[PDB]
């Protein structure tokens, strides 16, 4: 299963680091 | 807006847990060196390219040195009394660059000249700290929530193409000869010139490459887990000394100067407070000053707050209050010492502060964050070591700092929902389908394409203006204003135009996205109803 940085890797902007909400 | 409820109410609550803030970051034990050295890293480099571009800006006055003390310093201390501890401060590019229009008001007029231009500095600074003292102590930062979308993708925008234009300033310069260069050396013959520029872009262009690739590394299916990690969470200083070391590969065979190497020089070499030539400047311009130190002023009262929001998003589930009004206060009483030290101030920088509180946040199977002290202090201690360490920094080809800038620049887009929008505007009409077959914007869904269109347009024509702005020699250092401006133009016109619920979702205050549409369910759409077919080629 993935690790804890490699989901907030997908959650989160690289731009900004903002939330995304789906 | 009692005059300094909200910095007593911040004080009181961050008083309450100063210890836990301590003793939580010493019982993590070892595992504290992760975070603080990923941090590091992130806050390093940038700092470093800021001081090149301010020795090529300032004629050698303020270099990396001053760049680093200066985020180390003001990183120390904030660490130490500051409020928020989350929040990670630097120089950043919007300094560099009002202190590049100081530096040329200063060098064109005799009574400053350039022997007296960090004393007008340290004056600047002295006005910006008295403003943002006012600022605090009246609770402006109880507005803040007003700092909507449609500034920070702008801002955001806006340093994203200041970024390119030094890249390629850098890489043009890389063919010439230096301003403040022996001209006779055998570096700067034609032949070797020449070398030196295409090398320069080899250099740059596999350093953006490269850096970009390793920024999805743990999507990949190919190695460990702890080495994918490892490549997305160091692939930039890792690829900063790949190149470096390729760089060296020609050595043997080349003249001293070829590629070109960080122009910054050795502190420890013996070549080598600025309150006594202070007294010494003209009581005008010691007034005039406070003209550039409100627009500094401005885009610190604007970038901090900003940054410890992002770090403080609520999904993080973070259980210690905030503290904007006695952090902007903080700010004020650090922009004052930077300034009479001689050194540029820092601020809250972006993404390195909301990027911090994710390298201390674990999922619980539900996010949980580490917040203490600790990560904060280690690396601006570590910031600041970087300076003795400037020998070996001093390996570096500027070239790959030039690529760096360029990485900036692209990273900044990802997220950006106006970048989107710009490319959505460039979409073909019958294409827009390939948009919904995809992630992406809900206003895409829940706005007409019409609205978007004019929306876009508008922010668009901002942007410019802002850019071509930047560009006059005297009145560019007035941009902050026009960011500014753009508050009360939400707040007032834009209403007139537009249509509520469609201003709502088009500057929403969380980023709202949808999952790809089945190409059946993307025609229904209104903007996915001209899907041409697809060609016989195309098949």
């Amino acid at each position: 299963y993935p690790g804890d940085l490699e989901i907030l890797d997908e959650v989160m902007t690289r731009s900004r680091g903002e939330f995304r909400h789906t």
